[PDB]
């Protein structure tokens, strides 16, 4: 039973522009069906009409993949340093960028005229998540088994902007992935770092 699927820091405000940070790719275990993901994004918390996000996944069988969303796919390896970033130029346009830094690869995606859902630009976040997997049309959805990972996934040089100005993570709310009434992450904040250890 997954009670909380998000772990990390969530900032609440207005006119959020850019959210970015660099995260290390951890080693994962627990089998091919076990997984986890690390991403940065805007909205999706108090703003439930849309979510601009980009990040990467790790599976218990040693594999990884990258994605963006308002598509999946750069090659990712354990230990790589990934710089993630999303920008919302308006409530219906923006961009998502992922840069491996270690391999020198980089992917980017520009969005515009997004009608299927607008942003509010009121939530900014750095998250570690036990994501869902759906199918059978759109009915059956389930949380993937949560993979154990190490070392801790750290979002360093975290950066949040609103109205062009910088916003610290000092007043961010903190959440933890919780399964079977047990914290499975220990995410904490400090300076410009959001550090999440698997538990």
């Amino acid at each position: 039973t997954v009670e909380s699927n998000w772990g990390g820091a969530i900032l609440i405000g207005s006119d959020f522009d850019t959210v970015s940070a660099t995260a290390n790719v951890p080693s994962a275990s627990g089998g091919s069906s076990a997984a986890g993901t690390a991403w940065v994004g805007i909205d999706g918390d108090t703003c439930q009409t849309a979510i601009l996000q980009t990040g990467f996944d790790w599976y218990g069988d040693g594999t990884y993949d990258a994605w963006y969303e308002w598509e999946v796919s750069i090659t990712i390896s354990e230990g790589d340093s990934i710089q993630m970033s999303v920008t919302a130029t308006s409530d219906t346009s923006g961009s998502a960028t992922l840069e491996n830094l270690t391999t020198g690869q980089k992917v980017s995606k520009s969005f515009s005229n997004e009608s299927s859902g607008s942003l509010c630009r009121t939530n900014a976040e750095f998250i570690i998540e036990d994501f869902e997997e759906c199918n059978s049309n759109g009915s059956d959805c389930e949380f993937v088994p949560f993979a154990s990972f190490s070392p801790a996934v750290e979002f360093t040089d975290c950066s949040v902007t609103s109205d062009g100005e910088s916003v610290s993570l000092d007043d961010a709310q903190i959440t933890q992935v919780i399964i079977n009434n047990q914290d499975v992450t220990d995410c904490s904040v400090s300076g410009t770092t959001v550090s999440c250890s698997y538990v």
